[PDB]
């Protein structure tokens, strides 16, 4: 039979290479957003693996007229007509527990209103937004630390799991649809943040005003600023300052402390350039020093290259083991799909300091991972004539 | 001991009248708000019942100094120095279930976040906003169909019963504190809503839409309003039109029917103003046919008149007994502390027919209560020298 994927990053990919695996088949067509430049980013190009994999890529125009299909929508930025289909099967995930938060910027509002949770929801597809019967939910906690980047991600992975456990259903016929409640029912659109003029709202509750700092904190759009100053989150004193709120009781280089409607919050500036930085050659006791947050390890810059990865990359195994020990993934990868075990080997070969393998690899590091142009560690060592080091990495894998 | 009572509205007058009552020897000091006009409106003013009681009224600077005294604010309009007092014996009545809903409007802004519950709190005047320690406190259900003014009044109520629940123990100092969490709170300023610029926004979802409209709705202050029409609350409708969401899609003498983000929503336009004329003369089967929403027949005007009270005064006996079946105050009062007995009694005056009397003492109708000059029915009917009424009513106590 036949289904249409319409969205974007890695939800779309993901949900792609599962029906590539698993319903060979499948006929599959793709429409891509309007924005997706076909350059993978911190979330891939969905148009970029529809060309790489012989995809075809079609308009919604092209997918009305296309009989026998499924629709599936992923984070797709097109309003769906659904008489435009000679068909019902119009589906999609949308990054909330519908009824709540239809709409925009569901990674921020919901931190924002102090939520613990949120979900996603999958869903017909009718005529308003977001409004649809549902057919299957997620619940998803909130963590306290989380920011909207980390609730975003939750979201990709989430909605990608629920997609995988219902996709049967859609293609069978056999799902069960409930038409959303009245009550709960809430919904913002993209007027209710204006994300060109962002500012901190001190007349607020130290909880609601670390709650925009997370709610604000997505690296690869922005951070939030106080006086032009980056932030990267912020923690509650038990002080109360009698200055009026808003007013700066203290500024280090390490943060500023504010005062608030009931208890001072001290913004920790980001410092993760700085920090990366670093993380070429000093070590633990050195960067768990420039760290406030903790979270801020487990960022990265422009080409998706993090503390690990950095550390990798310099051979830096004291700081490899630490950072995993503090939450760091042994392989993590950059935008491209490149891995932790692939800078290490980079490192291996320019020092010809072989030695620290076996620690990584007792670690959990993987030598079987593929970068997204389908090559391993091996692949590169092989083209480049390495063959001595590809068989002594291979003899550490287990 | 002694008892400043810092604030406004029934609140105030209402812990004083019982503090009078119930703690003959406890002495009270009053400090009143600012903008306290010095008339009874839909709260009685503070300022007024202590001088017609001779409660002293004193700055806040006086209250400093007096070592001896406990501090309770209801709904006091001034920001205090803790540390200057010299006791720390300084209590707060917020109308929210704190650590949510810490500052302004707070029969507001629950409404309009989608909140099923709030609260009263009894606690500690200390460093930040709302901010000190929980001595009391008691979630409030907000009804689907309640209002803001609806809210308030609950507050009120709540308020009052939890001071009075717990005020032997703040006056000898056995009550348990417990500090606020962090997590939860919640604050709006002043500025959160711009009160002289209230729009409804539809691109929102019938539940939300209909929630602004009964945060907005607290009549003495404002109506909300559609095209300059002004709406007494509204419903949803299980039609999903497909224009876009603030579309009129339907527009009539007793309402008009928007589109939303999701549902379709009915607003009812307010005709509480045609209802209350109505209420001098008709029977329950017109005044049936008038109504949109169930609540609009406990409105007031200006003056505190409701529907009941109205149809009490013109003798409207079987309108009366309806309204009373749908849940109307038999002994429902003006702003000035009138009740409906007082003004079926200047009707039983004018018309020679006291035949209504039983019945209406049969629903409920107290004779005993007094208004706010102190005064009951049968003062009046003394004063006024009307010996035969006098005598009637006073054969059914
Ligand atoms: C547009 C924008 C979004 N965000 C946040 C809020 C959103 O819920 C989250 C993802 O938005 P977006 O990348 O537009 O993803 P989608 O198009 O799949 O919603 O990013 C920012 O932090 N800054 C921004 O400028
Ligand atoms: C992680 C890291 C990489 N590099 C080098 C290694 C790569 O040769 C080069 C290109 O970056 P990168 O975007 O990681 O491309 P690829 O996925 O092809 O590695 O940058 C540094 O110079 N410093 C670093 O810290
Ligand atoms: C000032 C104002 C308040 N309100 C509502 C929201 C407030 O929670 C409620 C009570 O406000 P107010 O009468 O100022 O009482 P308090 O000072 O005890 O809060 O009235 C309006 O609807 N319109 C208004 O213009
Ligand atoms: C209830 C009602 C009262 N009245 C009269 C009788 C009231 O005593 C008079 C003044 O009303 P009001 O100003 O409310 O003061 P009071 O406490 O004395 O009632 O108005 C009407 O004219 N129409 C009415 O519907
Ligand atoms: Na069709
Ligand atoms: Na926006
Ligand atoms: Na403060
Ligand atoms: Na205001
Ligand atoms: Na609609």
């Amino acid at each position: 039979m036949k289904i249409i994927i319409a969205g974007k990053n890695d939800i779309a990919v993901n949900v792609t290479r599962w029906l590539q695996k698993k319903k060979k088949n499948i006929e599959i067509y793709a429409i891509c957003n309007a924005n997706d430049t076909g350059i993978d980013t911190f979330q891939r190009s969905f148009k970029k693996y529809c060309k790489d994999n012989l995809i075809p890529i079609i308009s919604l125009a092209e997918a009305y007229k296309i009989d026998d299909a499924i629709f599936l929508s992923l984070e797709f930025d097109k309003i769906v007509q659904p008489s435009k289909f000679n068909h019902n099967e119009l589906f999609n995930i949308h990054f909330s527990y519908l009824p709540k938060y239809k709409g925009m910027y569901t990674s921020a509002w919901p931190i924002l209103n102090g939520e613990d949770t949120s979900g996603v929801t999958l869903h017909k597809i009718d005529h308003g937004i977001d409004t649809g019967a549902i057919i299957a939910q997620k619940e998803i906690i909130i963590q306290p630390f989380e920011t909207a980047k980390d609730l975003y991600e939750k979201y990709i992975s989430e909605g990608t799991s629920l997609v995988i456990d219902n996709i049967s259903t859609l293609l069978n016929s056999e799902y069960v649809e409930k038409e959303q409640n009245i009550k709960y029912s809430s919904y913002y659109s993209k007027k209710t943040i204006d994300y060109s003029n962002l500012e901190l709202n001190f007349s607020k509750t130290a909880f609601e005003i670390i709650n925009q700092l997370r709610a604000f904190t997505f690296r690869e759009y922005q951070l939030p600023k106080l006086d032009g100053v980056n932030i990267f989150l912020g923690d509650v004193l038990s002080s109360r300052s009698i200055m009026k709120p808003g007013s700066i009781l203290e500024r280090n280089d390490k943060e500023i402390i504010v005062s608030t409607i009931d208890y001072d919050v001290v913004l920790y500036k980001d410092n993760f350039k700085e920090i990366l930085e670093a993380c070429k050659y000093s070590d633990s006791k050195y960067i768990a020093k420039l760290i406030r947050a903790k979270s801020i390890l487990f960022e990265k810059n422009i080409y998706g290259w993090s503390p690990v990865i950095v550390a990798a990359y310099h051979g830096n195994i004291e700081l490899i083991k630490w950072l995993v020990s503090k939450g760091a993934n042994i392989n993590d990868r950059n935008y491209k799909g490149t891995t932790v075990a692939m800078y290490f080997k980079d490192y291996m070969l320019k020092s010809g300091d072989y030695s620290g393998l076996k620690m990584l690899i007792d670690l959990g590091l993987d030598l079987t991972l593929t970068d997204y142009k389908d090559y391993t560690v091996f692949d590169y060592l092989e083209k480049s004539g390495n063959k001595n080091l590809l068989q002594y990495m291979m003899a550490f894998m287990k």
